[PDB]
């Protein structure tokens, strides 16, 4: 595996990550260092890191091995670790404004005693810390400036998703396929599958704009597939296989599901729906499921699967280039859960 | 007044700043493009403008007449606004994280009815405006990347600052003169003083080290000073002229007041201290003030203030060089209330 190979090497990066983020010329900042050491240790592991070493194994696959010295892989590898905080940021604000308990087997972090909401303070300096990284590791590099400007568009998009889907979810009037669609593709595929591969492009030396659009075309289509199976996995995934035990509809989300659902249903199915989405009880969620099931949304789960393979498949045939196929094919294989 | 003179302009061109982030090639972001017209006009608009204005009033000092076409002042305006916008994403943050009620004569933003805990969201929104105004209006400018890092800069040395704030106030143990002159700089005085007329350098072209090291020397000097003499004013301001009604008390702050007041106190004193800091009644207030009163600690302002003046015209005198001293003149007579 692609992954496996590059993941040893990049999870032991992280040290040096944190070291250079924390290492006293300015002695009475001591303190606040000390906790932003705190903060990185908490919230930018234990993840996959799927997203940071999506960063290392294109850039593998785009840079021609007589330019992969040691320096280069240290960039590669900071660059991917910037898009791991730059995941965590969202994620430590995300618990907070949702009112989560858990996140990656633990407490979340502003759940901690003694931390709160000083956790927004917390997430900022996990952003700030992106662009502390890219001057300290790629400053003198002709991509300094195209990776600060992706990293911030990349945060604009996906605070634009978060806009749109708290809008959406504050009523099921408001759960379209254009809106679902529009959620996704701010909030999730921008920075989950174009800035990974973007950020190894422009590390490459790959800068044009047909080219960016090229691989944002196939990135975002793949974005969506997996955004939706990942919806789909919620309720009818197996647990243990998958490792998320399912609370979309208790929670309320705009899921590919309930869209699906709102488009099949008779007025009486509406209603039955109106009446148990977002409740504690099982009772409730079960009446849902069982709605969802009477109206054969697997099969139709699996339609779309058949149909997305075929569009995914042939996208990558007419874009990819100059760009490897297996960029984009070691990413899906990846993702796939 | 030199402030006066600029602000209507200024202030007009707000209504530019709105359009721009705003004005639907992508229609289905429309209502979260409406969300952020909300958000930018609730919480941009209300303030003095002091430290958007210092850009404009520092651009027209420092760039000969000959190179004030329109385009360097829409320019000019619009960078004084991305200060304003920084300005706008700390606050809205800091008043979630402080449980604040009113901030600017009304009701904090995430205080209003269906805002709460997505105004974290929203802060976020207000700081990515920044990088979106400098890509659209200096793009093009040799001092792009200098401001883009500039303000990056800004906000990690604010949130550093917060951050030893926070870990500061959660215990008097605490409250010393290092630490407090510490957070003073971090949290306030760069963002406040260096950062707006570093800014305008940037813009005239002076973009050296030597240089900025200069303006900042002064300008940090100048910043301490006036968050002391606001601290000062908290308690023995007469509000009516200053605008503040005084809660550093109740609120526990590190402020300069309790710091001079911990040097000198006795032991028994300490306790008198201990004992009513941090309190809702005002018979407790009283007896901390009564107490700052008893060290005389407005006399011990009187002579700082006077050492102060000393301090900063020398270091005008002999680290303004090649700047205007009129720069840094202009901005205290401004700010000193
Ligand atoms: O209550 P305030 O606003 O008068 C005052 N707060 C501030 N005054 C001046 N500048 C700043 S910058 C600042 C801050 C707050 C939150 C953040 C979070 C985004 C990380 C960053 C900076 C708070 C603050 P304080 O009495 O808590 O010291
Ligand atoms: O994962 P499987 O083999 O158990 C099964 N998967 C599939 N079954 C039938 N047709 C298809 S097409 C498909 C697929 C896989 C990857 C992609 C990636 C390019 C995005 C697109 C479609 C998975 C799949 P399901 O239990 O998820 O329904
Ligand atoms: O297990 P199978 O083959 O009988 C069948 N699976 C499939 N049938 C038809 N086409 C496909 S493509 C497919 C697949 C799964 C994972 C991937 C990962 C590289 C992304 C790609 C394709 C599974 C599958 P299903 O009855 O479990 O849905
Ligand atoms: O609960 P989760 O984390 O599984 C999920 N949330 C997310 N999943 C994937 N990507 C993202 S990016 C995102 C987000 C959250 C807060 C912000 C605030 C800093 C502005 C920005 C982005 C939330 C999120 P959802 O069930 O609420 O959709
Ligand atoms: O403001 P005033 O005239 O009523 C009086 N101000 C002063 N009185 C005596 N000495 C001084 S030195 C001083 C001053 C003003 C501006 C500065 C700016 C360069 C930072 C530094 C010191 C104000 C002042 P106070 O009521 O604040 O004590
Ligand atoms: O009103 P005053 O002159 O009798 C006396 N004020 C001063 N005495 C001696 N030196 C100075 S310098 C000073 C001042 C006030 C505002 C400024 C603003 C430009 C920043 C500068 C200097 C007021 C003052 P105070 O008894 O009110 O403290």
């Amino acid at each position: 595996d692609v992954y496996a190979q590059e993941k040893q090497d990049f999870v032991q990066h992280f040290s040096q990550i944190v070291r250079v983020l924390t290492e006293m010329g300015h002695p009475e900042i001591g303190d606040a260092i000390a906790r932003l050491k705190e903060v990185l240790e908490y919230n930018a592991i234990g993840g996959k890191y799927n997203r940071g070493l999506t960063v290392v194994v294109a850039f593998r696959e785009l840079v021609e091995p007589r330019k992969q010295d040691a320096d280069s892989l240290q960039r590669a590898w900071t660059v991917g670790w910037c898009v791991e905080l730059l995941q965590a940021f969202f994620l430590v604000a995300d618990d907070i404004m949702d009112s989560s308990l858990t996140r990656r087997g633990q407490i979340c972090w502003y759940q901690k005693p003694g931390v709160g909401l000083d956790a927004i303070n917390d997430a900022n300096l996990l952003e700030a810390c992106i662009y502390r990284l890219l001057k300290l590791y790629c400053r003198e590099q002709p991509y300094y400036l195209n990776l600060i400007e992706l990293f911030l568009q990349s945060s604009y998009q996906t605070e634009i998703g978060q806009t749109l889907d708290l809008l959406t979810a504050p009523d099921l009037v408001r759960f379209t396929e254009k809106r679902y669609k529009s959620i996704v593709k701010y909030k999730t595929a921008f920075y989950s599958f174009y800035l990974p591969i973007a950020a190894a492009m422009y590390m490459a030396g790959i800068d044009g704009e047909k080219e960016h659009a090229n691989a944002k075309k196939i990135l975002l289509e793949m974005g969506e597939f997996f955004q939706i199976q990942d919806d789909y996995l919620d309720l009818f995934g197996d647990p243990s296989v998958t490792g998320k035990i399912g609370t979309d509809i208790q929670d309320n989300k705009c899921s590919w599901l309930v869209v699906q659902c709102l488009q099949r249903a008779t007025p009486e199915q509406y209603q039955i729906l109106k009446e148990n989405y977002g409740q504690k009880e099982a009772e409730k969620v079960a009446r849902v499921k069982a709605l969802y099931e009477e109206l054969d949304l697997p099969a139709v789960f699996l339609q779309y699967e058949e149909d997305s393979y075929s569009h995914i498949m042939a996208l990558i045939e007419q874009y990819a280039a100059p760009l490897p196929p297996a960029v984009f094919l070691g990413l899906a294989r990846k993702i796939y859960k």
